[PDB]
């Protein structure tokens, strides 16, 4: 569509105008701060995991003794060094962002220290290339601080870790890096192991609604709870990093599948259900997956399974796969959907039900602007297409007005009902 094209990319300069900082192309302190503040929030995406503060050593003497453009230059040169290190981990991915000018930072939600110790040294060891290369005249190049952050614990608080690293690497005359102060890491692999065998996560719901008609739901969705000891439930945040340090997310879908299709069959209501990358990365538990949908074919109008938009495998595989559902009457969503249309090209072909944004872009869009700004832009280019959008994260009266201002189809959040277990 000619239309969708042009809209398509004035969403994404938009994105980038926002939300990228940009000499480095890494994400603005802003994009970040609202992706913390959102996570920490998510009893889904929360919140184990470690942080990276990187200060450049002697930025304003760096400035005199080599002048603001070979700064600049420099900044370029590091954004990259940091990414590079950081592919390594899929969680950061998108998380890396320059705060200020010589420090930047990676949310690495899930990462164990042993994976921070060794990242660190990578990191600084790889850093100092940047010396030899003229590009600095400062040998130690940067300092680097990892804080280890317990989730549950605010933002404000993890940042104030952070500091603390990095502070503590700076007073270091020997090194340039330093991490603060499992677990238990087999306590976790037997009491998931042993779970998933014994069928024992709970079957949360969700509601989704119209915006226009609170009152009308269009589907639940379908989250995951793990149980313990006690029948207690943890929630997918805590426990779905340790199943992918283990390789045991495949294992989930596969189970928490079988356990939505009979379920189903006990009413007449429309769900939806994540479906990992790990079910996809492996060709093995993926075309299972298609087995057990072939045989509920009576099922596929009123199911609809979610890719993060992150976990996409390639537009030419997921045409592969939007397409071969279709055959079996199922249908596919995004979920955590950004923006990122470059990424997808073939969207408009993929024939998705819905795209569910990302809630940390709906969290206070009444009163914040460039939010607002931002989805309109999106709402624009998924209407040409008739590609209908669900918000995440809805929990206050206003940003819900908003959304019936932006005329976008659904709503989803705290404000419509925690997730439970009704049936």
């Amino acid at each position: 569509a000619a239309l969708f094209q042009e809209q398509a990319e004035r969403s994404e300069k938009l994105r980038t105008e926002s939300y990228q900082d940009n000499l480095t192309g890494l994400a603005n302190r802003r994009y970040f701060e609202m992706q913390l503040n959102a996570r920490v929030s998510n009893p889904e995406q929360a919140s184990s995991g470690y942080l990276l503060l990187l200060r450049v050593k002697d930025l304003a003497g760096l400035n005199q003794r080599l002048g603001g453009q070979r700064t600049d230059e420099l900044l370029k040169a590091v954004g990259e060094q940091l990414s590079r290190e950081c592919a390594k981990y899929p969680e950061t991915q998108n998380l890396v962002t320059r705060i200020r000018g010589g420090e930047f930072a990676v949310l690495a939600p899930g990462m164990t220290r042993e994976e921070a110790l060794q990242l660190a040294q990578s990191l600084d060891s790889a850093l100092s290339s940047l010396y030899a290369t003229g590009a600095t005249d400062v040998a130690a190049v940067a300092s680097i601080g990892l804080a280890p952050f317990a989730h549950g614990d605010s933002p404000q608080a993890v940042l104030s870790l952070g500091d603390q690293a990095l502070a503590q690497a700076e007073g270091q005359g020997e090194q340039n890096w330093a991490c603060l102060d499992g677990d238990d890491h087999h306590a976790w692999h037997r009491l998931l192991d042993q779970a998933l065998n014994q069928r024992r996560f709970e079957l949360f719901f969700q509601p989704v609604v119209a915006a226009q008609d609170t009152q009308l739901v269009l589907h639940y969705k379908v989250l995951s709870r793990l149980l313990d000891e006690q029948g207690q439930t943890i929630p997918a945040g805590r426990f779905l990093p340790w199943l992918e340090r283990f390789g045991w997310t495949a294992r989930l879908d596969r189970l928490m599948l079988e356990r939505v299709l009979e379920q189903m069959a006990g009413h007449e209501e429309s769900l939806a259900l994540n479906l990992s990358s790990a079910t996809l990365a492996d060709p093995q538990a993926l075309n299972k997956v298609f087995e057990i949908l072939r045989a509920h074919s009576n099922l596929g109008a009123r199911l609809t399974l979610e890719i993060g938009e992150e976990q996409l495998p390639e537009q030419a595989v997921l045409e592969q796969l939007t397409r071969r559902l279709r055959e079996l009457g199922f249908s596919l969503s995004l979920q955590r959907f950004g923006g990122r249309f470059s990424m997808i090209g073939n969207l408009a072909r993929l024939g998705l039900a819905y795209l569910k944004i990302d809630g940390s872009y709906i969290r206070a869009i009444d009163q914040e602007s460039d939010k607002r700004l931002f989805i309109e832009a999106i709402q624009r280019a998924a209407h040409s297409i008739d590609l209908p959008l669900i918000a995440e994260r809805v929990e206050t009266e206003g940003e819900l007005s908003v959304i019936r201002e932006m005329g976008l189809y659904g709503v989803q959040g705290q404000l419509f009902g925690e997730p439970k277990p009704w049936g």
